[PDB]
């Protein structure tokens, strides 16, 4: 009638010109012609035209090598369909549910998704291919940079954010990362706080542009969030944090960069500790598997208050090195809890040596070990000193944690009461070593020392003082010796109580000798022991004297 029905037969006469295209020798001409008629005939319908027939025509182009021409159908259909844009207003209101405007954005999609299968299909059909033969680029080549040329020339921009999606999904940080337009750091910050893949994409243009704070900044709040986030994803986040707000970043203040990189390492301390929890509990032989499931819900999220670490995990199972590392994050005032924790410590990591070198023993002798039990571990003194190591290289001894007015006696306790010196082969100045080594002053060891040689406390007590004038001596010595080193140092405090305390020492041994004659069963062993500490301390007392006489304050000049 009204000539000739034109949308439905141009739809026609377009599969027409695509069917005698793929029935074709593939001689260019008519191939070309055949396909660039139907792009043309398939474009004028576009707003009508199907999914069914959109997409059998797509595959034909696609399957004779018409990338570039399958893609620019794509795009003009969907902005046949909507040309109001009520796509991207649906997409720019939230894509709010019961709208119509969902049916527009349906029918983009439809289209977008056939864009997929086109780039799909094209990098592998020339999976292999070179993008240059001889020099100049190939035909293969040449079609990826003709289709990808048809996508970065579009204006659709609800295309545009399905296509960094879809980006984003097959993991090509490599061209999502090269867009120079704010148009994708923009689409990233209103989605960011909603994905941790997002947030890493949006964190990354900001660092390339030095923002380094405002990539701290979305890194802790989303290690902060009650997003679903594990707590090792959660350690990665803070402590990216913690070193993007540590450098300056242009246009922000130091304040302002300090709080931020303090706070990230507060929460960085925090879920270190409650990942080390998690991972011992989970381990543990003696937890129930009822159990640990239930703690691998609680812990394996966001990060926990250190009440809740302490009180409902780590006081329960008695990891007492984490109870103390927590008393450290918490700035907790409490030396007597402490030091109760401090006794725990020592004394379960005592029977738990003993236990390995019983079983041992066992294997040794021929017997069999109790079921379930993996067959010459350390002394019980050199586990101990293991765990008070490794606590002080992460608390750094500046801590609470280490008064060492307490804490150093009750070490010296524990060799004395559990026989932890000469007879097993150990050291038996080992406690004064340890804390030297981990870099306790000097002046503070021997101002300990002599408190606990004033007063007496037990065991420190009788004729084990002895024992205590040892540790005098060793501590003087590797002080003498250290001054001796900071003055030959300084060429390329001690005071007279120093000295009083090894004059006091020397009476000590006296006193000790003379009562270890007169013992009831017979004179004791250490005579000459004693006779040999005695000179010590008056070598000791020697030294000292002449650096307090004058040769202290002549250590850099040369004699
Ligand atoms: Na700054």
């Amino acid at each position: 009638g009204s000539f000739c029905s034109p949308d439905d037969v141009v739809t026609f006469k377009a599969q027409e010109q695509l069917q005698r295209a793929s029935e074709q020798a593939h001689n260019s001409p008519v191939l070309r012609a055949l396909l660039a008629e139907s792009l043309r005939l398939f474009e004028q319908v576009a707003g009508s035209l199907t999914p069914a027939n959109l997409t059998t025509a797509v595959e034909q182009m696609i399957s004779l090598k018409y990338y570039a021409g399958a893609i620019q159908l794509c795009l003009t259909v969907a902005q046949q369909k909507d040309r109001g844009n009520t796509a991207l207003s649906w997409v720019n209101d939230g894509k709010p549910a019961n709208d119509s405007r969902k049916k527009a954005f349906d029918e983009r999609k439809i289209c977008y998704n056939l864009i997929h299968q086109v780039l799909d299909k094209l990098e592998s059909d020339f999976a292999g291919e070179p993008e240059l033969v001889d020099g100049r680029p190939t035909l293969a080549a040449t079609k990826r940079m003709e289709a990808y040329n048809v996508v970065n020339d579009s204006s659709d921009e609800v295309f545009h954010f399905d296509m960094y999606e879809w980006y984003i999904e097959k993991g090509w940080t490599d061209r999502i990362l090269s867009i120079d337009s704010p148009h994708v750091i923009t689409y990233l910050q209103r989605l960011a706080e909603t994905d941790f893949r997002h947030a890493e994409l949006l964190c990354r243009f900001y660092t390339t542009r030095s923002r380094f704070f405002e990539a701290a900044q979305v890194q802790t709040n989303l290690a902060k969030s009650d997003l679903n986030i594990s707590l090792k994803d959660r350690i990665i986040l803070l402590s990216r944090a913690k070193g993007n707000a540590s450098v300056n970043t242009i246009g922000i203040s130091r304040q302002q960069q300090q709080q931020l990189n303090h706070e990230a390492s507060e929460l960085l301390e925090i879920a270190h500790i409650q990942d080390d929890l998690l991972e011992r509990l989970v381990a543990d032989p003696r937890i129930p598997e009822e159990r640990k499931a239930e703690i691998e819900e609680f812990l394996d999220g966001p990060i926990r208050t250190l009440t809740d670490l302490f009180n409902d995990y780590a006081d329960q199972a008695n990891y007492y090195d984490l109870c103390l590392l927590i008393f450290h994050a918490a700035d907790f005032h409490n030396p007597r809890t402490i030091m109760d924790t401090w006794n725990n410590l020592i004394n379960q990591s005592h029977f738990e040596a003993e236990q390995r070198r019983e079983y041992w023993e066992i294997v040794q002798a021929g017997g069999d070990l109790p079921a379930g039990v993996i067959a010459e571990p350390p002394l019980p003194y050199v586990y101990v000193s293991q765990q008070i190591q490794l606590i002080a290289h992460r608390t750094s001894l500046d801590s609470l944690i280490f008064p060492v007015n307490s804490l150093l006696p009750v070490v010296c306790a524990y060799a004395i009461n559990n026989g932890q010196d000469a007879s097993i082969g150990a050291d038996p100045c080992w406690p004064i070593q340890l804390f030297l080594n981990l870099g306790v002053p000097h002046a503070l060891m021997v101002q300990v020392l002599e408190n606990v040689l004033d007063t007496q406390e037990a065991p420190f007590t009788g004729r084990r003082r002895k024992l205590v004038v040892q540790w005098i001596a060793m501590a003087v010595d590797m002080w003498v010796r250290e001054v001796e080193r900071r003055g030959a140092m300084a060429a390329a405090v001690m005071g007279s109580w120093v000295s009083e305390l090894l004059g006091r020492a020397d009476q000590v041994l006296t006193q000790i000798a003379g009562t270890g004659a007169t013992l009831r069963g017979g004179a004791a062993s250490d005579a000459e022991e004693i006779a040999s500490l005695r000179r010590t301390v008056k070598g000791l007392k020697r030294s000292v004297d002449m650096l307090l006489g004058g040769e202290m304050a002549r250590m850099s000049f040369f004699r």
